[PDB]
């Protein structure tokens, strides 16, 4: 697999959208439960999970995003453990939907489980607000582990679902799958992906290239963390983005300030607050 070598670009993403879709996903890591919470521009309509065993998601009604299906990323398992343990390694699509991916697609196990514990109940609910709200348009988000999960659940959405995905915006986003995987999600929803980096953070870095695993096309980085400045890095993997700034092994910047709206997780906002910052 290549590394782009593309210089950078302005950020064409609608700034507007991903603050609205970093407070979407940060209301999943809080008790969601009130009727009608409203996040921005958005009606809570539906909760499913808790934290532990499962990621919570949370289901909206956006008048600019439509059904949006946020996804929890709390640490079900860690991302800086033992590269050798099971939870890593590669394996095929989940029978559920391998007849729709190119031979040789590899996907992280743990993550994939992850997934697949949620799907039938994310499909169920998604096809049941559509009807109810008249709505053509899903757009999934999510935030860490939850990042990872939602780029899968965007590309089954795109695959399997009629009317396919609006968009996805994946926040400190892990590598996922291999190259095949990765050139597949740029062929499917490549004008539909959006991945947001902040700062210093170290998630977008693992699991490792090493390991067989490459990043979709482009992602924007804002840096420094939480400001306003931020560029496109656009192919895979662009030699000219995060690894140009040492990584810092914390949290901070990967629960930092996304334009305006803080994803501070479990620790963070509750309810969230769109723009507040
Ligand atoms: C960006 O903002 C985040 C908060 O959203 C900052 O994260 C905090 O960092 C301090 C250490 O400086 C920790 O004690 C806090 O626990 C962190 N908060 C959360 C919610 O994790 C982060 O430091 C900021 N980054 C920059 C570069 O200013």
């Amino acid at each position: 697999c290549g590394s782009s070598t593309d210089p950078p670009v302005p950020n064409p993403y609608n700034t507007k959208e991903i603050s609205l879709a970093a407070g979407l996903v940060q209301q999943t890591y809080c008790d969601s439960t009130e009727n009608g919470l409203k996040i921005g521009d958005s009606e809570l309509l539906y909760t499913m999970g808790e934290g532990y065993a499962r990621q919570r998601v949370n289901i909206y009604h956006s008048p600019s995003l439509g059904i949006a299906v946020a996804i929890e990323g709390t640490n079900l398992f860690s991302l800086n453990s033992d590269l050798h343990d099971a939870k890593f390694w590669q394996e095929d699509p989940n029978e559920r939907y391998i007849q729709y991916y190119p031979k040789g697609t590899k996907l992280m196990h743990g993550f994939q489980q992850a997934y697949n514990d949620l799907m039938d109940d994310i499909f169920t609910a998604v096809k049941k607000y559509k009807k109810e709200k008249n709505e053509k348009r899903v757009t999934v988000i999510g935030h860490s582990l939850g990042a990872a999960v939602a780029l899968l659940c965007a590309m089954d959405i795109e695959l399997r679902m009629d009317g396919g995905l609006y968009k996805t915006y994946l926040f400190g986003l892990p590598r996922l799958g291999n190259c095949t995987f990765a050139s597949f999600v740029d062929q499917k929803i490549g004008d539909k992906f959006h991945s947001i980096i902040n700062g210093r953070d170290w998630v977008p870095t693992v699991p490792p290239r090493a390991l067989g695993y490459q990043h979709p096309s482009d992602y924007v980085w804002i840096y420094p963390g939480n400001s306003t400045s931020a560029k496109l890095y656009p192919g895979q993997e662009n030699v000219h983005g995060i690894l140009t700034v040492a990584r810092e092994f914390n949290n901070d910047d990967h629960q930092g300030i996304y334009f305006h709206t803080q994803i501070g997780a479990v620790r963070g906002e509750c309810p969230a607050q769109v723009g507040a910052h």
